[PDB]
RNA sequence: AUUGAAAGUUUUUUUUUUUUUUUUUUUUUUUUUUUUUUUUUUUUUUUU
């Protein structure tokens, strides 16, 4: 079930990728925004903002993940996949490319005085705000509670940082096919309506 | 059902301080309010 999600950053969004040829203190990924960044950020938001009636490992160590999975549910961990049990649950791909770029710099003001610290000046590469990013979340499994959890994940992504504490506003450009596919629930309809438009008009 | 897997390149840092668009520069120098015009004409200090 495809989910055509369009996200537009509300600030000077940026991520650090890398390049052998680079000079900016804060690099950028050559392709743009990778699916891994989105997936990890969404998982973090879900764990920190966990909807009622769900379980989250909230662990980085795979051994700790296994220890949490000793009981063995971790609804969030099931949605994002066991380390070595399930092949997968959902996929993220980004098609749009060719973002805008500009080099800015930042300082660190002294505390005792109000002047900039001598030698605390570093630069940062950013993506210009109000730039649209479209990515599709292909959920291949067959489960409604996990699908609702994924929708809650996307919704919570709105109230969450994405790269250098940069605010974002997620928008879903498909409600008709989502309702047509399966489980056009009233709660599902309400959350999809909430995600249908930007939080900030 | 890929040899096979699951991890946000993330956190954290105010491009800030020092500096009066300031001093000097007189809206003055010149030009007669003069110029032609008669306070003039008419009238008996006086009658029954």
């Amino acid at each position: 079930i495809p989910i055509k999600v369009s996200m537009r950053n509300l600030s000077s969004l940026t991520i650090a990728g890398g390049s052998t040829i680079s000079s900016i203190d804060i690099p950028l990924n050559p392709l743009g925004v990778p699916p891994s960044t989105i997936k990890g950020t969404m998982r973090t938001a879900v764990h920190n903002l966990l909807p009622n009636g769900y379980t989250s490992c909230g662990e980085v160590e795979p051994e700790s993940i296994r220890e949490a999975h000793k009981n063995g549910v971790c609804d969030v961990c099931k949605l994002f996949g066991y380390p070595d049990s399930l092949t997968g649950c959902f996929t993220i791909d980004v098609s749009k490319t060719d973002y805008r770029t500009s080099y800015i710099t930042r300082v660190s003001i002294d505390d005792k005085t109000q002047r900039a610290k001598e030698g605390s000046l570093f630069t940062q590469q950013i993506i210009l705000p109000n730039s649209d990013i479209s990515f599709t979340v292909y959920y291949n499994c067959n489960d409604e509670r996990l699908f609702k959890l994924l929708l809650y994940s996307i919704l919570d992504l709105r109230y969450w940082r994405l790269g250098r504490n940069t605010m974002i506003d997620v928008k879903v450009n498909n409600v008709e096919e989502i309702c047509k596919s399966v489980k056009c629930d009233e709660e599902i309809n309400g959350i999809l309506n909430q995600l249908s438009r930007y939080l900030w008009e």
